[PDB]
């Protein structure tokens, strides 16, 4: 039942790390897992008798010679790994050919905003986990199904986010937008407000000049704004976030905080504000009284004076005038 080069055992077919250019024509009728990882298999190397396999559920095709989205894939593919390859073309035809698809992997690929077909993902409503990280995507695609729970777009070329692109995704929980050229104007006017089930949001290493407003405080626990150029934070930005557990704002251009900003945060435990040139004067004296009243279980780190030079390297909670 098994080929000469590739070796299989009770539905688990291991053809991996054998320097194969094309998949073997014959595979056992009854299968569960198919390993084609770390090989030289290209888009043309896929045989015609691959779609005939019904029992298959998970295929590992990462680190291969794929140029576009694979064709003639099996009728049932729950888990599909298409990472570390040169995939550029993702059309409606190749994606709709797989009626059942729970999770799709697309890490370290040459996928852009214009490469994807307009409303391609809208057909397959089984998608829950989608990873579009380490790609050349200029913007988040509009056509996406509501069933997505986890979405990752880290280390991309995203500059602007369109409004109807993220609207409608009710069951979305995690959204990662790291290593992008996203500014305060580039980010949607209202784009996170509708995401009610959103728990984790990451905006690490972006061109953001200020903290965004209209954030959902229904399920959000972790908010990441690390390695940004945030100068001023409005009082409405952290307001209503009564369920926020962690707040990381390391490496930012913040100098002074306005009165009544962390008052709405009730479930707050972590308040990271490291690498910030804080100006310790008279207008921000409210922070001194705030830190000595509640922060016992709540920890505020990196909140030290940088201006003036006389009181540099000292905590606001210990200082008094």
């Amino acid at each position: 039942s098994c080929p000469s080069v590739c070796r299989c055992d009770a539905g688990f077919i291991y053809c991996n790390d054998r320097s194969l250019t094309s998949i073997p024509v014959g595979i056992p009728e009854d299968a569960t897992t198919l390993y084609l990882q770390n090989n030289q298999i290209n888009n043309v190397g896929i045989p015609s008798d691959l779609k005939n396999l019904l029992k298959v559920q998970r295929i590992y095709l990462y680190h291969n010679s794929l140029d576009e989205f694979p064709t003639n894939l099996p009728k049932y593919v729950k888990e599909l790994h298409l990472q570390e390859n040169n995939i550029r073309t993702i059309t409606y035809d190749s994606l709709s050919k797989i009626p059942y698809l729970e999770e799709l992997h697309l890490d370290d690929n040459s996928v852009s905003a214009v490469s994807i077909e307009e409303g391609a993902f809208r057909d397959s409503n089984y998608l829950r986990l989608l990873f579009l990280s380490r790609n050349h995507l200029s913007t988040i695609p509009g056509g996406l199904p509501r069933t997505i729970e986890e979405l990752r777009l880290d280390d991309n070329r995203i500059s602007t986010i369109s409004s109807p692109s993220l609207h409608g995704l009710t069951s979305l929980k995690r959204l990662v937008l790291d290593g992008n050229l996203l500014n305060n104007h580039g980010l949607g006017d209202k784009v996170f407000f509708n995401l009610v089930n959103l728990t984790e949001l990451s905006l690490v290493r972006n061109s953001l000049t200020a903290a965004p407003v209209n954030l959902p405080g229904t399920s959000l626990r972790k908010l990441y704004l690390q390695d940004n150029h945030i100068n001023r934070v409005p009082p409405n930005a952290f307001s209503y976030l009564r369920q926020l557990y962690r707040l990381d704002m390391s490496n930012n251009n913040l100098s002074n905080l306005p009165q009544g900003i962390f008052d709405d945060l009730d479930n707050i435990t972590q308040l990271i504000l490291r690498n910030n040139p804080w100006y310790c004067g008279c207008k921000m004296k409210w922070v001194r009284d705030w830190l000595q009243s509640l922060p016992v279980k709540v920890n505020v780190r990196g909140l030290m004076c940088q201006a003036p030079e006389k009181v540099r390297g000292m905590a606001i909670k210990d200082l008094s005038a």
